[PDB]
């Protein structure tokens, strides 16, 4: 089972937020595929 990506806290730059969104989307796809 795919582990849920953790949220970048503190010094979180827009790119890492976008990365969190993309990785969360990947989580959704892999979770749905699971």
């Amino acid at each position: 089972p795919p582990k849920k990506p953790k949220k970048p806290g503190x010094p979180a730059t827009p790119e890492k937020l976008a990365a969190y969104e993309k990785e969360l989307a990947a989580y959704e796809k892999e979770l749905a595929a699971y």
